[PDB]
RNA sequence: UUCACAUCAAGUCUCUU
């Protein structure tokens, strides 16, 4: 349970493909390179601050230290040298001093050796793993682009010169791209992709404060309602202003309520004596300043204490500050508007980006004699052959799924269930919706579900109008106390609204009964293709089966009883917990899934309760089944390479010690597979006959394992999903422990029909269903709002083996 | 709420409030 398993082999299943991937082979000399540590004092310093500080040290000790060498720096305590420092081995103190703000003071800086990073012993690691080196590698490249741009996470960010794209309440779009250095066999692979991501704009609070407000102008003043505020202050806590009055960015805690007229601090008298003092009066006698207004509040810097409150307007916007906060829909959408191009849109955009950075030419990278190709590394891929979709009906239809993607038509349901008795709750006022809107929804609606298998016997039983979240329940309670077999109520909602959050909480907890939510517009308007897609959901929310994979076309897994597990924790932004959502397959198809849900740690990935949450899923596998699962199959979603030995030590024991928690010699064969979608690694088509759609994409069923993976560990690329817009993300899996023996076509064949199994979309998604699932389980517990946080997530009984979150 | 695609770094200081 701590080291995970080698490729077992490459499988050559599909039909070969040439792609080039946002991979630049990178020529590495055999030399040793010289490492060095650094303690700077104050040691609390930002990075930013540290790469200055140590950018003028450089300088300065040019004579005695550095010379006409030209190291690089981590940002923090590491700093490398291509030939040796003459430090020769022991410890030497440095002093340095840099401009201030008026101060004009004062670091010191010391360098002690660590040791010798051996090139050499890298390549021989690509050639059947030092992390250390590849650390240093990683800083060799990126010293550079850190002094001249705003480093973000490992990518990279400026202004625009430009467009000055903006966004809205202070936000404005800044254009970057990301850098890092990735192993694969033989060669280093330096992955570089374009990104663009929202930032503040720089400018005085006074302008922030109508942005975010809404003004016009500045007047338009009184002091900010109790309501104006909130948000003010929601938007702006956190951030680093500067003082314009008499280069230091504070950091901003809380705005204070009392205007800048009225908000006081104890001020010491040259009498020893202190006293209570005005802001705004301290700023007239200290700093000889009538403020302009006065009547605006004042944000509050450093600690509760001492004080320091700073009017709004001697403060700006710190520059080079990422949003971190969600925006709104518009602004999300304006951004991918900007970012989105298409697939061989943005190839030309990173040849671009890599003919501008020029890496051949960095004085840092010529020093440590490393060279980087112009041209990206041509993979082969295979299409992995898409598995028939099975349906029920009276001819038993079979689909065959083409570029990602099948229909409906002419076909129906593999179990669909006979609706006989359904009500409908309109929440959206009858002006907007009448009764004959309902009416012919219904008409159109009932007439779909007829050729969908599925078919609705009649009308609604009841059918009313209400307003408000408060009306959900005690109609709800009527609904399943006046109507005995009550299976299906649609809820109709205007636009946004918080009755979706009840109906959800009710429905799933407290009633117990399924509720399928559709917006005003689309009862105003209907289509066939909407309303199909509707169906889909229903059925399964009663209990039903849309479709299942082709039984003679599966993988040999299936010959003994398996489960299949998908797991997702989703985070918030203030002090809210984390969920984590479990969900395991219940049938042999795989088609229906129980799911359990969780809640933990503010930002924590590693699932606490996990050996509890698989624990209710083998029970309620073996109550569907009459089976014990001779085999686990995990897809994990949302781990990075740097947890993956953290998530492997807890999450595979706990998978163990549900097993035995069970019955003491339970050892099923368990497959632990990371799903990421959260990478910068992006497929292109060589041949332009390839490409599918006018987003021109690679087709689904794109599978990568070669050249560009893991040099001794199991791991591939699948883009399963049809790219309908922009450039598709080929997700990535990587074996992290696999008892199950699996082959590498066995098991990309298996999680690409995996992906066929999703029952809300007659498409081939990105991840498969059990990870999709449990994304969608953990985002509806949401809706669903400490150890009554755990009951709030707690779902109805007779719901608990039901799809609800579908 | 039809749906899919698309969508990780310390500003703690300088008589400073
Ligand atoms: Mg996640």
């Amino acid at each position: 349970a701590f080291k995970p398993p080698p490729r077992p082999d490459f499988g050559t299943s599909g039909r070969t493909i040439k792609l080039q991937a946002n991979f630049f082979e990178m020529d590495i000399p055999k030399i040793d390179i010289y490492h060095y540590e650094l303690d700077i004092k104050p040691e609390k310093c930002p990075r930013r601050v540290n790469r200055e500080i140590v950018e003028h040290m450089v300088q300065h000790f040019k004579t005695q230290i550095f010379g006409d060498r030209k190291p690089v720096f981590d940002g923090r305590k590491n700093l490398y040298t291509a030939m040796p420092l003459p430090i020769g081995r022991d410890k030497v103190e440095l002093e340095v001093t840099l401009p201030g703000e008026g101060k004009d003071r004062i670091f010191k800086v010391s360098i002690k050796w660590v040791s010798c990073v051996s090139l050499q012993a890298l390549h021989d690691a690509l050639s059947g793993v030092p992390f250390e080196t590849i650390q240093a590698l990683d800083v060799v490249m990126r010293h550079l682009p850190s002094m001249r741009y705003t480093p973000v996470g490992r990518s990279f960010f400026t202004a625009s010169e430009g467009c000055s794209n903006p966004l809205g309440g202070g936000r404005e779009v800044w254009f970057g791209f990301h850098q890092s250095v990735r192993p694969s066999l033989w060669k280093m692979m330096l992955n570089i992709d374009v990104s663009a991501t929202a930032f503040y704009k720089a400018q005085p609070v006074i302008e922030f404060v109508c942005e975010v407000l809404d003004f016009k102008s500045i007047e338009e003043q009184k002091p900010l309602t109790d309501s104006q505020r909130v948000k003010f202050t929601k938007e702006i806590k956190g951030l680093k202003v500067e003082i314009t009055h008499c280069k230091r960015k504070y950091r901003v805690c809380n705005v204070t309520r009392r205007p800048a007229s009225h908000q006081t601090f104890p001020l010491q008298q040259e009498s020893g004596q202190t006293v209570e003092c005005t802001v705004a009066q301290y700023f007239k006698d200290r700093h000889k300043l009538v403020l302009r207004y006065p009547h605006l509040p004042c944000l509050q810097v450093g600690q509760e204490q001492k004080h320091t409150y700073l009017p709004l307007e001697v403060c700006n916007i710190v520059a080079g500050q990422r949003c971190i906060k969600k925006l709104t829909d518009n602004q999300t959408s304006t951004m991918i508007r900007a970012t989105a191009r298409s697939a061989p849109d943005r190839q030309e955009e990173i040849s671009k980006l890599m003919r501008s950075a020029d890496f051949n030419t960095d004085p840092y990278v010529r020093e440590f004699g490393i060279m980087v190709k112009d041209e990206m590394t041509d993979v082969t891929g295979r299409v992995l052959q898409p598995p028939s979709i099975l349906y029920g009906g009276r001819n038993k239809a079979i689909a065959t799924p083409v570029q990602g993607v099948w229909d409906m038509r002419n076909k129906q349901f593999h179990t669909g269930i006979e609706i006989k008795v359904w009500a409908i709750a309109c929440f959206a006022p009858q002006r907007q919706c009448t009764e004959v809107h309902l009416k012919s929804f219904t008409e159109q609606l009932r007439k779909i579900s007829r050729d969908a298998g599925m078919p609705i016997q009649g009308q609604p039983c009841f059918c009313k109008y209400a307003q408000g979240a408060d009306s959900v329940e005690p109609m709800f309670r009527h609904l399943k106390n006046t109507y005995a077999g009550l299976q299906l109520v649609v809820v109709i909602l205007p636009g946004k609204t918080p009755v979706y959050a009840e109906v959800k909480r009710v429905g799933d907890t407290v009633l117990g009964m399924a509720t399928q939510c559709v917006q005003m517009k689309n009862v105003q308007r209907t289509t066939p293709q909407t309303l199909s897609n509707l169906c889909l959901k229903i059925n399964v929310k009663l209990g039903g089966v849309n479709n299942i994979l082709l039984p003679q076309g599966r993988p040999p897994v299936f010959q003994q009883p398996v489960i299949f597990l998908g797991a997702d924790v989703t985070h918030p932004p203030g002090k809210k917990p984390s969920i984590a959502a479990v969900v395991g397959s219940m049938d042999a198809h795989p088609n229906r899934y129980c799911a359990t849900v969780r809640v933990q740690q503010h930002r924590q990935e590693i699932i606490q309760d996990l050996a509890a949450m698989v624990r209710e899923l083998l029970i309620q596998f073996y109550k569907s089944t009459r089976f014990k699962p001779t085999r686990i199959i995990f897809y994990r979603d949302g781990v990075s390479e740097g947890q993956f030995q953290q998530v492997l030590h807890h999450e595979l024991l706990a998978i163990r010690e549900a097993c035995i928690k069970l019955e003491k010699d339970y050892q099923p064969g368990i497959t632990f597979i990371v799903v990421q979608k959260r990478h910068h690694t992006r497929l292109f088509c060589t041949d332009k006959n390839e490409r599918v759609g006018k987003s021109g994409n690679i087709p689904a069923g794109t599978t990568v394992d070669t050249k560009i993976t893991h040099p001794t560990e199991f791991d591939f690329y699948l883009c399963s999903h049809a790219g309908i817009q922009g450039t598709s993300r080929p997700s990535h899996y990587h074996v992290l422990w696999d008892d199950n023996r699996f082959s590498s076509d066995e098991l990309q064949i298996l999680t690409y029909q995996l992906c066929h199994t999703y029952v809300r979309c007659t498409r081939s998604v990105s991840i498969p269903a059990p990870a999709y699932y449990a994304h969608l389980v953990a985002f509806r517990a949401r809706y669903h709002l400490h150890q009554a946080l755990a009951k709030a997530v707690q779902v109805h009984q007779d719901t608990l083996r039901t799809m609800y979150f579908a």
